[PDB]
């Protein structure tokens, strides 16, 4: 997260860190046994880390639970990043509490102008590299489909939306991949892509979760 703020320990209780020896992606806890992330976060050997603030220090509220299975969206295209969504099942159910909590799926798609919260442990610099140990947060509006398409001609599908600031300086970044965009207490987006980070006229692009609610629910019901 570039140009954001320190969230505060366990203030984003649905935020998870995916760890394969090291943090490599965020995700969102959607019930006691399932996490939503980006398809481009797929790899084997995933441990889900819940209740994290400082990902380098055991602070006392963590739950570390290995994934039993990952399900990448059947229509995920790694070239275009269309359908950039995946589900990860925990080997055992997380213990839910004030600091480890699921986030609701949307009942309807959020509109341009809606203020959302984007969070992650990704790079905090737009040029160069600095990775924070603690969770970073950014409040950002959903942008119009037209401004999104204008920023990224030929690249925005019906399964993507832009959020952030055309002026630049505030954005998600590498390492935030797979993490949440939450608007009015609903998971509306997943950190997916962008040209660099926090660049003028290159806002963040997010997987449009509201298009996947049926797939998510049906997949969970049978797996
Ligand atoms: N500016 C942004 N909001 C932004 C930029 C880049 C990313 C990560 N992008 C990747 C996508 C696919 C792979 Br594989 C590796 C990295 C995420 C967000
Ligand atoms: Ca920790």
């Amino acid at each position: 997260i570039v140009g954001g703020y320190t969230c505060g320990a366990n203030t984003v209780p649905y935020q998870v860190s995916l760890n394969s020896g090291y943090h490599f992606c965020g995700g969102s806890l959607i019930n006691s046994q399932w996490v939503v992330s980006a398809a481009h976060c797929y790899k084997s050997g995933i441990q889900v880390r819940l209740g994290e603030d400082n990902i380098n220090v055991v602070e006392g509220n963590e739950q570390f639970i290995s994934a039993s299975k990952s399900i990448v969206h059947p229509s995920y295209n790694s070239n275009t990043l269309n359908n950039d969504i995946m589900l990860i099942k925990l080997k055992s159910a997380a213990s839910l509490n004030s600091r480890v909590a699921s986030i609701s799926l949307p009942t309807s798609c959020a509109s341009a102008g809606t203020q959302c919260l984007i969070s992650g442990w990704g790079n905090t610099k737009s040029s160069g590299t600095s990775y924070p140990d603690v969770l970073k947060c950014l409040k950002a509006p959903i942008l119009s489909d037209s401004s999104c398409k204008s920023a990224y001609p030929g690249q925005i599908t019906s399964n993507m939306f832009c959020a952030g600031y055309l002026e630049g300086g505030k954005d998600s970044c590498q390492g935030d991949s797979g993490g949440p965009v939450v608007c009015s207490g609903k998971l509306q987006g997943i950190v997916s892509w962008g040209s660099g980070c926090a660049q003028k006229n290159k806002p963040g692009v997010y997987t449009k979760v509201c298009n996947y609610v049926s797939w998510i629910k049906q997949t969970i019901a049978s797996n």
